């Protein structure tokens, strides 16, 4: 009759033992899965850090390529001012020769020698002016090319903006991920311990009942 | 005596129940963060993939940028060819100016004026020669810059190549991590429900005992 209610306790004790036992098994198994990727996560965080250095270098490299394009733009400006000077020299040489040929014709037979030489200096002056425009044409091509480069570099800087922001969002997510996982493990370990402690006390108490 | 044990169970069960309830509360809160993180993860994966295509575009653009420097390289080389032509012309004009002073000097006093113009043409030719030297100096500095920029683009291209890989690695991790998250959620979901049923069963049975015997 009293032995009748004893089986009730023992039975209840079994229920606790089976519950905690399952809990221990479930959480340890969960903890193992979390741990299994703890290594893979360290490599990733270390990779995100090195990524920041690559990002920083790229931002400066793009900066450097721009200032350099800005250097040849300056040099072309100089070449253009210089080539214009050559052009003026050609023109000044040209009228000196032209006016030379006129006066050469003023004088008689002796002027013929000077006339011929002055005629050639003219042709040469006109040829220099011709090459000059060819250089201008090239200089202008380089200006066009350079402008397309500066725009291409801005396009790159624009597009890379998202890339930098994305890696930053990744680093943050990784911190929050690590933190969430820690809390998960923390709740599991803490709960398993306190609960297992509880069934341990329920087990002993049970032993007392049957013991005497 | 059945009493001291019965009171022991009642007390222990009570405390036991408080603990389970506590794990369920904290469990619920963690699950809420997991779910939110799975959504955040989804967005970051989309960001990662967009950065990938962005980097691909950039890889193609640095190649274009390299073509542009090379074209300036061809043109600046064409300019040096053209400058040499002007240099030959200036030499050719100088000796003509030289044979001119001589002829004027042999003409007599009437050649004094023709000597002046020829002397100036010489000087002008010499002038062209000097300006040309400055142009050569500038034309080389552009080459120096262009090559320097070509090496910058080269190291840039391979720098974008590292980021591109890193991006694919991140995509790989996020895909994996999302699975872990889903797995932890599911594990928590099922355990909460079973722990609840099992704990309720023991709770009821404790109450049935506490009231009898």
């Amino acid at each position: 009759r009293i032995e009748e209610v004893k089986e009730r306790f023992v039975n209840l004790n079994r229920l606790f033992q089976e519950l905690v036992g399952d809990f221990q098994a479930k959480s340890d198994q969960l903890v193992s899965v979390i741990q299994d990727m703890e290594k893979i996560s360290e490599n990733i965080m270390e990779e995100l850090k090195k990524s920041g250095t690559n990002v920083d270098q790229i931002v400066e490299r793009v900066k450097e390529a721009s200032s350099q394009i800005g250097e040849t733009l300056e040099n072309i400006r100089s070449i253009e001012k210089l080539i214009q000077n050559i052009m003026r020299i050609a023109r000044e040489t040209n009228i000196l020769a032209l006016n030379a040929t006129i006066e050469a014709a003023r004088a008689g037979e002796a002027g013929k020698g000077f006339m011929i030489v002055a005629n050639e200096v003219q042709n040469l002056s006109n040829e220099t002016n011709e090459v000059t425009k060819q250089i201008v044409e090239k200089a202008r091509e380089i200006l066009e090319s350079s402008q397309r480069s500066l725009e291409n570099l801005e396009f790159m800087a624009n597009l890379f903006e998202t890339v930098g922001k994305t890696l930053q969002n990744m680093v943050r997510f990784m911190e929050n991920n690590v933190k969430l996982l820690q809390e998960v493990r923390n709740s599991l370990d803490t709960s398993k311990e306190s609960l297992s402690e509880k069934s341990a006390e329920i087990d002993s108490a049970t032993k007392v009942l049957e013991e005497t």
